[PDB]
């Protein structure tokens, strides 16, 4: 009955998978100043845009001064048409509005891997790390506008990036549905940031959408935050391992795409829960987790946000070409693992076992000779 066992493998912290996916803690800081650049920006650029609201409350200045005066701020790194936008929205506000941005100021907070201790080291080339920095706008409770203007706290946060992006080489802009992004290409990183607005201080915090239907949705990023940390002290220290090793499994297996990662990280605590299983070998845990990924994916993964009824990955009879792919490497992987246990020498175990999380570790003495 002898095996190869994984376990120093995965959790080696010299030369483990968690060794190659943890960042340092260079790697961590520079993240960190990043964030702080792009929360630094941010204030300015809506203290800049308040100043213009605040001469506008003292005198009903002409379109014309407001543009002036819109055009040495930092808003001036958006494009001509945007600014006159801008200019517009602060000239038409009456004074319930403009007291009501008068009194805004931006809160920020962390959401996603880099908040909740999940964020590898990006793989492939052209892979990138990030962090999700998410920017808050207090403001009254609204059913379907709010009293300051969907789109122009969205050309100011914009305003932010693309003037930070302006004055960083080798910085660029990307807009999305959900987040306005910075790419640093040189460094592998980017930073998100997501635009919500919450009560002036779950079910009133708002993510805006940048376009279509709906300029807002009802999703609070502390349900997810407070459902995995809750989960990591249910469950143990292994969860985030383990959720860190499906995601180096998805950035081995596909160098664009693969699952979520929050789909990932729902179908992973959903099983640990409910199967039993064995941190002193997250050799076998691993293999366990493999084995029951295809059933909870093909039934699609629900979001632990109850109130959203979008599924984090869908069901089998919405599947394209591209869930399809997914279900054949999620079938694929418990194969590779059991193969990897019974190979026929450590090095032989060594490849198998990286055709999963690909050639990363390369030290074949985490394997060792065993029996289960
Ligand atoms: N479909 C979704 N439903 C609800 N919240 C989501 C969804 N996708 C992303 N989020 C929110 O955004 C956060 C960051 O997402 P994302 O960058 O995809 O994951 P992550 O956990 O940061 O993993 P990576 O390490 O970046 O791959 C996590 C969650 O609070
Ligand atoms: N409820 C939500 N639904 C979708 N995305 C969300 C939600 N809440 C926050 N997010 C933000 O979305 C970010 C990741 O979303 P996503 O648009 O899938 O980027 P991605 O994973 O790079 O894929 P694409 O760039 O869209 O192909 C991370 C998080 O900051
Ligand atoms: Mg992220």
């Amino acid at each position: 009955r002898m095996t190869w066992n994984f376990h120093q493998y995965y959790t080696n912290r010299n030369d483990g998978l968690m060794g190659k996916l943890v960042l340092t803690d260079e790697e961590k800081n520079n993240l960190k100043a990043l964030r702080k650049i792009i929360r630094l920006r941010t204030r300015d650029v809506f203290e800049e845009a308040k100043g213009i609201a605040k001469a506008v409350k003292k005198s009903a200045l002409t379109f014309e001064i407001i543009q002036e005066k819109v055009s040495t701020t930092q808003i001036k790194h958006l494009s001509d048409s945007e600014q006159r936008e801008v200019a517009k929205l602060i000239y038409e506000m009456d004074d319930d509005a403009r007291d009501e941005f008068l009194g805004l100021t931006p809160r920020f907070w962390t959401q996603g891997s880099f908040q909740y201790d999940t964020l590898n080291r990006p793989f492939q080339p052209g892979q990138e790390m990030d962090i999700d920095d998410g920017t808050y706008m207090p403001m009254p409770i609204f059913e379907s506008e709010p009293k300051i203007g969907h789109s122009l706290l969205i050309l100011l946060v914009d305003a932010s990036l693309k003037s930070l992006v302006a004055e960083n080489h080798g910085w660029k802009f990307e807009a999305k549905q959900t987040c306005g992004r910075i790419k640093i290409e040189a460094e592998k990183t980017h930073i998100d940031v997501p635009m919500y607005a919450i009560p002036k201080d779950s079910e009133n915090v708002n993510l805006a959408l940048r376009e279509g239907d709906r300029k807002w949705i009802n999703s609070d990023p502390k349900i997810v935050e407070d459902w995995f940390n809750d989960s990591c002290i249910r469950i143990g220290k292994h969860l985030r391992k383990v959720c860190r090793f499906m995601k180096a499994w998805r950035d081995a297996q596909w160098d664009v795409g693969g699952p979520s990662s929050i789909s990932l990280m729902a179908a992973t605590v959903n099983i640990l829960d409910s199967v039993a299983h064995d941190a002193s070998d997250l050799g076998e845990t691993m293999k366990i987790i493999a084995k029951h990924l295809p059933s909870e994916f093909a039934r699609g993964v629900e979001s632990p946000d109850s109130t959203d009824e979008k599924p984090l990955f869908p069901p089998s009879y919405k599947h394209g070409p591209r869930e399809m792919d997914i279900m054949s490497k999620l079938e694929r992987l418990p194969e590779i693992l059991s193969s990897a246990e019974s190979a026929d020498s450590k090095s032989e175990a060594l490849k198998k076992i990286n055709m999963a999380f690909g050639n990363r570790v390369t030290n074949s003495e985490l394997i060792v000779l065993a029996k289960a």
